[PDB]
């Protein structure tokens, strides 16, 4: 016979569910690699493929602002979100100032439950792998349980003083909270964007305010705004930091797990 | 169908689709006249990329936008066609202007060549037929702007522009150079930079000034201005003109651009 | 207009990327001159000659030029540095030598990067006067590195996870196969004086049929009468040679170090393809 | 600073001799690449590619390389001289080419002369700019050049006037042998396609007797079964190898122009000496 | 009896000495502190010479006299130990004193090695054991050498003499160079000469100048009076000194020469 | 038995001599190759192993001042002067104002005589051998017949009225005869010498008076006056002619024979 199709909405969620499912079903990512997802716009394409899968996981707390309209399109098709049981940290200001935010899978305890229910939404859709899906989610969870203790091991070291992590959507608020570090980001949620110079401005006085060496931004959003901060009190540019999208094979971040380990070097030794 | 070879700017074009003759479909990312340094690829162009069979490109972070760019196109074979060059350094990073030098553009074309091949060999023939005969057009029109070059006596051999993007030919025609800011950056440039150009034309006599097709001529033209420096129109490096317009080829490009030198600096 | 400096290198690979750090500006010359087996060269007295006459000399380290300890103790003050220093060695798994580092390095991209940037500081203090040339060529050549590193892993992710088995007779591969998740199987460790023995071809013939390797390679530097061995009784295909401690001429493939890796994995790959 | 000129010659022995007056000022290279055979050679297509890139290309003429006018056509403008102008040849005795001229001719230092002024002038004339160093260089090597002319015939005088008898393997010797006063005896005139005979042997068998010579000699180029031969059954002493379409590596004798004349006539003064 | 080599001069001398060991009995021609160029050989020297087992000599017609005293000297291996060895020219004839170089110097020693294997074979491993010890001298005081000349500051590298004899040493660790003549030759100088050296000396600055050991001083002293530049006595190139007296040997002559103008450009 | 000791005054004689001895006689020559003959002043040696000769060939016309002396204490020696025959040119000033010019031997038409006396002087010494020195002899005459006419027609080409000739001992006033040159030199024969400058002088102005393009010097005396003369009206300095010795074996001059067709075109392709 033949294996199930899933798709989930991005592709640190793809590779996330890629290490759960093995080579038992067919995953798929909807959005393209270094892609605005927050706000990505489906083609009739997407729509297509996605009317014939066997199942199309999601994040939720409205990362997709354009899923419901999507899933809109599907009927065909059931929907688990990943988010399921994860205490939200709610935003700073501007629009959706107090609504969740979404990018909860930067804190590794929080990747733990993702897995979970990933995991529990394959034990039901495929039960004839259960066992596997289980082996899977072991050892999956075996190695986030280890990265996460590398990652407390290597932010502790910057002192608590200058532990600063400034970046665009902040969406790291997470990996932000689980190490101890204070956060200094543009703008708090990606949108229509193209942020004020008043944010621009807060950021320029913020690192003066606060020595920060290093400034990153991020593969999905726009440098031009953060490299300002990149001309305004000595602070270093950074390169990208990785949140909404992984890298390809080649180059950095490849895998979520990945991600995590790296986005965490960079910072450590960009505030040292 | 034909494979899609796909190169960041349209001199690289003009060279590539020499070598492809028409058995590949060439296609430059970066319009025409576009300044190519500090350009920000739309999603039209990473979909042109995925699709693309191969991508060309300069190296030398001519092309500052393309380790993202190439970010975000998985699997998609990519070569640079300055790999084997010498550069002359700028603070002191490579001067990415390289094919600015006919005997530079013999490895451009040669690594085209090379990647051509190692992508559809059966055409293997052809690649290579084209590429000598492009080469020896290369060595014919070195010469020969050597040629135009050297009647303007040696201690009047100057060539100031907005860019310096001339290096490697003024290098390889000794000659001095005077340039408005180093390499295309976040530039505006500096009333400054202006009071340094708009020295030499007197500190060393320089009847004619250029600027190139891709930058602001605002700044070149004070220099002008403030000195009996007649401005000559635009230069070209980072791009070409249309059929209709001068420099509609690479090698038009570059016998263009030395005639009006070698004379603009004649009286 | 005194003359430029003099560097020498013990093996061509190294020749060919210092002589792309240097460019006119210095005058790069290696010891052993083209596939010559450069884990237990001799000297010849013409090579200590040059030595002494030389401004500086760069070598791998990590034990691959064997003879170099004592080849370098007869020249007077002349500087030497090791273009392997920062690289996290992989150690040998069995043979003389057994947790010995592998010498290998330069095959790993991520890597080079690491001689490439150690051959410019040694550089920039031998001639201080040129430094700007150095960090342009190094630039450039680091860059052009990177290029071909996500070039390679793109050729050798093609071949699928349960066949990426690479078969030579030196495992100077290894960290090649590390970069691109491959499973490595050699007829010998590294290089060692008791030329390979017949348990050892054995141990590959059977290695091979455990894996159903369609083809398997040699290098140019040493013996292919024991590779060949395991070929006309395994049925697998013999590729040819691939490169590691030595470059080829002008004719044949191979004439740069760029050239070796794009050359190593573009062969290996299609090997192991049906 | 623009790069230097670039320089090509058809065999060795002209690249060293060029080389002596270019100096660090271009960039001399030879088509053939050592020991090999300079009458005859088949241009490889990369032979091809340099050659249109070189700035000019210098050759000896008389027909020595057969292989150039037809290597020639094949490259767009870049100049071409002949290193031998003004040399009056010696004509060749028989076999096809019957009175062709005889191109070995740098084998004669007064005659090495002429060679060395005419690369000095095409020199000039390419890069007028560094002049002052082709007429610096050219000096010194004239200069060199009329050193060991006295040098050389004070080493040929030893052995007296009726045994003075020179067996080769081509007659590649006729001018050292006209300016020093011996009688050459060759196993073939010039090289030509149609491998020596056994005649040809043969004559050479019976000059020898006749003559009661002591050594016999070949070159680095040609074949040795041939004179060989003449040896294992004359009973003659098989000198070496003398050198002449080509020099030697860095190691071995003959690296250089001037050291292949000193070591030609050594080995044959004390050749033909008991 | 062992053999009898015979040199030009007696830095020749010298050198060739140190390569030959106590197995050779080696000669000069000339005497000590005797010009060079510009010698005429008494028929004393010629019987000199039809004795010697071998000749050596500098070439590139430092010892003008040279063609005619080897003229009359029938068989007789003679080497010049300059063969190798590029020129800077001075019209526009090589510059004889190569010597004066220590990456020099290795090639000199070197040809003297070639040569007396090729003549007493039987000692072939002495010469080569002390060429190889000479050889290593030479290194070690090269270095010393640029170590000396470097703590005068790039632009008061200036190095004022009588004859420019000192080209392969300004060469070799970046010094400019003043003479009142190219080479020796009829010379008698010319006051127009003078007229150039004693503007140097206010026009770069320079405290102290130098005159060599085999020419007049009395040229060089005027420039001394007509600026405040202070003369430091004799620098050596063409011949050394006694024992007795600084520069009895080649390395001596050479770690002695870039002392004096070392300091001596320092205040 | 052993081969006769013949032994002639200086090099150019000993070649001479040489061609029509073949290998029959053992010919030495007293001076040693580019030695001052005219005054050489003999040594004990070199009148010992003359003592130990057969014969000494000389040239005569007090070409060797020393020689009278010489012959002096060999009594045991007979000796032969070459010149026997031949009208000599008588010189033009200074000392021995009138006595003959001795270097006959640059008139390949009095070379021819010299021959002659040398054959005589043989066909007795060694009668036994007479069909050889005879064989030798006209040999060696067909040769200086043939450079004869070849130096004819090298020295035509040159102008009648830019045949000028310029040296030291202008020893050359026979070849300078032979084929029409006009001589202008410094001084008429060697000597005690060292030039007077009024000498150096009548030169300076006769190569003026006679735009004289090459001057040249000789081999055993001194370079040092004619150089004036190289400065002094542009005059190039041609390098050595060759009359009292040849150069070694190598080097130009080391046959008599060679002496001439040299001495002719230096000459010629200085004139021109
Ligand atoms: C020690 As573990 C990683 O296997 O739990
Ligand atoms: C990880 As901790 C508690 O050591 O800071
Ligand atoms: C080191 As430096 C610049 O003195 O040559
Ligand atoms: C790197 As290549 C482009 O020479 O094969
Ligand atoms: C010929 As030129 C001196 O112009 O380079
Ligand atoms: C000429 As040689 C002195 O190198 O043999
Ligand atoms: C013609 As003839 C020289 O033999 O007389
Ligand atoms: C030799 As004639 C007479 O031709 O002048
Ligand atoms: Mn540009
Ligand atoms: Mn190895
Ligand atoms: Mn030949
Ligand atoms: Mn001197
Ligand atoms: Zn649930
Ligand atoms: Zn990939
Ligand atoms: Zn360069
Ligand atoms: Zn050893
Ligand atoms: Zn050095
Ligand atoms: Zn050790
Ligand atoms: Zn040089
Ligand atoms: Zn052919
Ligand atoms: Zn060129
Ligand atoms: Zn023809
Ligand atoms: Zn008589
Ligand atoms: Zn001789």
């Amino acid at each position: 016979e033949e294996k199930k199709k899933v798709l989930t909405t991005f592709t640190v969620l793809a590779d996330m569910v890629q290490n759960v499912a093995g080579d038992k079903l067919v995953v798929e990512s909807i959005t393209r690699i270094g892609a605005e997802i927050h706000g990505y716009e489906p083609t009739p394409s997407d729509i297509v493929k996605a009317q014939d899968a066997d199942l199309i996981l999601y994040n939720g707390m409205n990362l997709e602002r354009w899923f419901e309209q999507f899933l809109g399109n599907v009927k065909d098709v059931p929907s688990v979100v990943l988010t399921e049981g994860i205490e939200p940290i709610p935003i700073a200001d501007g629009p959706y100032t107090d609504k969740p935010n979404p990018h909860a899978w930067m804190s590794p305890r929080n990747a733990l439950v993702y897995v979970e229910n990933i995991r529990q939404a394959f034990v039901e859709l495929d039960p004839d792998n259960a066992k596997y899906y289980n082996a899977n989610a072991a050892v999956y969870s075996e190695q986030l349980k280890a990265i996460d203790r590398q990652l407390g091991a290597d932010l502790e070291q910057v002192p608590a003083n200058q532990r600063f992590l400034v970046s665009c959507e902040g969406a790291f608020s997470y990996l932000a909270r689980d190490y101890g570090m204070e956060e200094i980001y543009m703008w708090p949620i990606n949108a229509e964007q193209q942020f004020t110079p008043k944010q621009v401005q807060t950021v320029i006085e913020e690192v003066k305010t606060n020595n920060v060496p290093t400034i990153f931004c991020e593969s999905t959003v726009s440098d031009k705004g953060q490299k300002q901060v990149a001309q305004a009190t000595g602070a270093r540019f950074g390169g990208n930091l990785y949140v909404d999208s992984l890298s390809t094979e080649e180059g950095p971040v490849p895998t979520f797990l990945d991600l995590l380990e790296y986005d965490a070097r960079v910072i450590t030794n960009g505030l040292l």
